[PDB]
Order: structure tokens, then sequence, then C-alpha cells
């Protein structure tokens, strides 16, 4: 990121402190939890709404010392009133703007927001699990402000969880108790806390909705698949991701050794010596070196990050993913709750930046062999079946003789999002009956209101609706501003928070109190449907055949001779 963008950002951080102070009131309030009393504070929004904010509620013990890399443990209660008027730190990560490591190992907190602590009936509870590819992200209100959702009579809860190697180290050695998925277990513990405390803030414990974008969508899906959480909630929304995306799963058991060697470990490769070195390293060193972990072959095969959700190599009381995610889908409790999924209209525009720095990536479309699903491709990607499968992808996305940047981004929308969504819908349809799933397509472009991911993807000036572009209409962030009530941006905020709030309430996202949705009727997807229908959300709200469908079928035709793997 440029020095100019670094200065703008710093300035915005400073402005934000002042905006935050102005928006804070002297009305404090105390609420009860299973663990003790917490003190929150009422705050305003730039729309002159107001809400009670409780931040820094621990849902687990600080995962430090011998707790590093282990399943989270329940937090220790207190008497007195814990101060929750301030935010806690974020999980240790590289700051996307400054490129310096920030955060702290002491990051297992959640934040609770609502326009009314004593409503007359228990309200729908919405739980946001943030994205950031399992390596960045936070619940700070400078990027995930509840300002818009608190117009609605809901309780909104934003969680943190362990990221990177500290959340996702995995070791085969059973004696060590580092099976993997610590960060997802953080998520489970947070959802247990919410279940058992949401009533104290006016929330209905029998009507919880979990939602997330990108890796938060994968996370939400995982919360719908694991037995650890059976029955804990009642709706799920998967925004631009799910647990069977190729980026959402990795076998990272050999990678802890590599990480340790990068950090200076001297010795042989066994799990115990490797863990002991890692248990004593400074956390920022681990996180800083993590970008060097993956090999050239791994990157070429599109393994996105060294550490993430994995198949745990042995069972424990706290195991979250005992099998591959596909196999988990077959028996998932969450298959039986109302579900909404969707994507943006030009997801792969996100990768503009990566294309800038590596223009030769476009030549991967000459044969598209690097985009064939790794379960079907040979190791060197030189087999004749692999060239054939690559030709399906090429014919779907390469529009002229020579591939372009756009063809590459369009193919990416599919590889990363539309194709795994299709695999999931069909897989799910065969291992459930009845419970509806609804689709949306987010297709509203503006550069008047943005979020910080735009600075990360170097998308200033770039037309089309990228991965992350919808977040802007759900959450306040420090680059936002008060928009006129008549603005198309403002209307999109109301439509988005409105639809999400409707679905959370009844499990059906249709309502005719939402403007633009009067000549609409929003049917769920049926197992027999050959073409998917979605609510396309742009300046107009309109049901349409998913425009991506034709390409989706073409990707599917790569499994012609291996139907059992699709």
């Amino acid at each position: 990121v440029s020095l100019m963008e670094k200065l703008k950002w710093k300035i915005k951080c400073i402005e934000n402190k002042f905006l935050n102070y102005r928006l804070t009131t002297n009305e404090t309030v105390v609420a009860e939890t299973e663990y003790g009393k917490v003190k929150g504070v009422k705050r305003l929004t730039v729309y002159d709404d107001s809400y009670y904010s409780f931040e820094g509620i621990p849902y687990a013990q600080p995962p430090v010392g011998e707790l590093r890399f282990k399943a989270p443990q329940r937090p220790t209660p207190w008497a007195g009133v814990r101060d929750c008027c301030n935010h806690k730190d974020k999980s240790v990560q590289v700051d996307f703007i400054t490129g310096k490591v920030c955060g702290s190992e002491d990051c297992l907190y959640l934040s609770v927001y609502t326009n009314n602590l004593n409503p007359e009936t228990k309200r729908p509870v919405l739980v946001y699990i943030h994205g950031g590819d399992f390596i960045i992200g936070e619940n700070h209100r400078d990027m995930y402000g509840p300002d818009y959702f608190i117009k609605k009579d809901v309780v909104l809860i934003n969680i943190q969880y362990r990221l990177g190697a500290l959340g996702f180290l995995s070791l085969n050695s059973e004696d060590l108790n580092v099976p993997g998925n610590a960060g997802l277990k953080d998520q489970v513990m947070a959802l247990r806390w919410i279940k058992n405390n949401c009533a104290n803030f006016g929330g209905n414990p029998d009507n919880i909705t979990v939602f997330g974008e990108s890796a938060g969508a994968a996370s939400t899906h995982y919360m719908m698949l694991t037995e650890q959480t059976r029955g804990l909630f009642h709706r799920g929304i998967l925004m631009s991701g799910n647990a069977i995306c190729p980026w959402a799963n990795t076998q990272c058991q050999h990678r802890a050794f590599t990480l340790a060697k990068l950090a200076g470990y001297k010795g042989e490769d066994n799990d115990k010596d490797v863990l002991e070195f890692l248990m004593k390293a400074k956390p920022q060193d681990l996180i800083k070196l993590e970008e060097k972990v993956l090999t050239l072959e791994e990157r070429t095969n599109k393994v996105m990050f060294p550490f993430g959700p994995t198949v745990e190599p042995y069972q424990t009381a706290d195991c979250v993913l005992p099998k591959h995610p596909r196999e988990m889908v077959k028996t998932a409790w969450g298959n039986s709750i109302p579900t909404m999924m969707g994507n943006t209209s030009y997801e792969g525009l996100f990768f503009t930046s990566i294309l800038k720095q590596m223009p030769l990536l476009v030549k991967e479309l000459e044969t598209c062999v690097n985009f064939v699903p790794s379960e079907l491709a040979d190791a060197e990607r030189t087999a004749p079946e692999t060239l054939e499968m690559g030709a399906k992808i090429k014919k779907a996305h390469v529009t002229g003789e020579t591939p372009t940047a756009d063809n590459f981004m369009d193919l990416c929308s599919h590889f990363y999002f539309w194709f795994p969504m299709h695999r999931l819908l069909q897989l799910r349809f065969n291992h459930t009956s009845g419970t509806p799933v609804y689709l949306y397509r987010f297709d509203f472009d503006s550069e008047d209101l943005i979020n910080p991911y735009r600075i990360m993807r170097s998308g200033r000036g770039v037309k089309g609706v990228s991965h992350t572009d919808e977040l802007t209409y759900f959450f306040w962030n420090q680059l936002a501003k008060r928009m006129p009530k008549e603005s198309r941006e403002y209307k999109t905020i109301e439509r988005m928070t409105g639809i999400w709030t409707q679905f959370a309430t009844t499990g059906n996202p249709y309502s005719n109190e939402i403007e633009g949705m009067e000549n609409v009727s929003w049917d769920p997807i049926e197992k027999s449907d050959e073409v998917y229908k979605c609510l396309n959300i742009s300046d107009e709200l309109k049901m349409i055949d998913v425009p991506e469908m034709g390409k989706i079928k073409q990707w599917e035709s790569m499994f012609e001779k291996h139907r059992d793997l699709f």
C-alpha cells in the first residue's frame, strides 16, 4: 500500500478517535452475565440513532502461555462490574495498511449491541463472524460498526477468534493436544456464550442467526456442520463463501515445522520439539513469517494460506472437524435450518491487485490447468484429462483468442465462489429434506460510500461489484459518512439490513415493507430446479435466473467421468 494511502489512513484513524468521542454519551448501564456484571455505554450514530454498546466481553480464557495453540477454555467469572465501555485488542495479524504486525494474543472477546435493553419481547439475535482469510480481521467498530443494524429491533453480536498460525496450527502427535482448528473452537465457545447470555440484553435464545462474509461465511458454514453446536442457532447466512470452497480447508500438518524453521528452530522434525519452539516464540514473529510458509508448488496449486481450517487427525472432546467438509455436509444438523447464500456480481474483481503485481498470471488461462479442482488434477497438471478439464474452464471464460485480465477475474468468481456454492447446494439437497435455501446476488455499485477493503484491493476508480463491496451497506467503518436519506446508497443500507433482519426474524427474507420489493416474490431453490433463481439487488430489487448458471454447468462438466467426486 502506498505511502499516500498510509498517510490518508493514519489521518482517518485520528479523525475516527474524535468522531468516536463525540458519538459517546455519559449514559452508562450495567447488565448481568453468567460470568458477572458488565458496564456498557450508549452511543450515537451519524444518523442520530443511539444504542447500548458492550465491548470486550470475554468468552474464553486468554489463550496465552500453555494455552497457546490449544482449544479455548471457559472464562473465569468475576464479582464487581467489568468495564465494557472500551474495545479489546484484535488477534495478532499483519495490518493490511501499514504492513506491521499488530494485535495481541489476548483477543477472545465479543461485543453486544442493541437499541433497547428491555424490549417488550425478546428480539432476534444476529451473530457476525468476520472474514479476512483466517489471517486478518477484528470486531472493532472502525471496520464493523453496528450503526445501521441498530435501526432495527435486533440484538447484534460481533465476535473475534484466533487467526493465522495461532488459531490454526495442527500437529499429528496425539500426546500434544494441538489437533487443529483452535480458531473455530473459539467460535463455538462464543456461540455457547451467546446462547446462554443473549437474554440478558433482550435477545431471544430460541431465535439466533449466524452470518459471515468470505472466511466468516466459511466459518458460519462450519458452525452449521459441526456437532459441537447442534441446535445452538436457527438461521444461517453465507455471504460469498462456504466450507467447501477450495480456500476454506487445508492440510497444514507439515507446515508447523516450516514455520519453526523460518523462525530459527534448530533440530529434527518432530512434533514435540517443533511445538516447544513455537510455544516460546514471540507471537508477532510467527505471524510476520507466515507469509513465507507456503511452497512454490503449493501457491501454483492455489493453496491460499499456510494455516486454516483442517481435518483434525484424531478425536478429542472439543473436535470441530473430524472429517472432510464434504463428508461433514452429509450429516450436518445445520442442513435443517433456514439458510440464505449469495455472492456479488463481479467477485473476482478483488484480485485486480494481485494481477497488477503478477501480470503473468493471466497466461494461466492459456490452458486453465491450474484452475482445475485439485481433487481431479494430476500432480504436474500435465495429464490429458487435466488438459481436457482445463479446456472446459477456458471455453467458459476466455472470450477471444488471447486471455485477458477480465477473463481471469471472471474465472476467479467461479473458482472461488460460484462453483463451490453449486457443489454445496446439490450436496445439501441430497442429505436433507424440506428446509429452504434462498439465493441473493449483490449487484449494487457505488464509489460514494466505500470500505477499507477497497484500499487493500487497489480498487479506487474500478467499476463493478467486487468481493467485500456489500459490507459497506451492512456496517459502519471509519471511511464512511452520513449519506442523504434519498441517496441510492442509503436506500441500499435499509434494503440490506432490512432483508437480513427479516430473514433472521422469520427464516424467510421476503417482506413487502422493503422498498423495491413489491413486484417481487422470493422462492427458495428446489432440488428439481435446473436453473437457480435469486433476488438480484441493484438499484432495483428483482428475481432473475442466476446469470452465472451457464458457466456453472460448464465447471460441473469437468466431473463427467467422476460423478462421485462432484
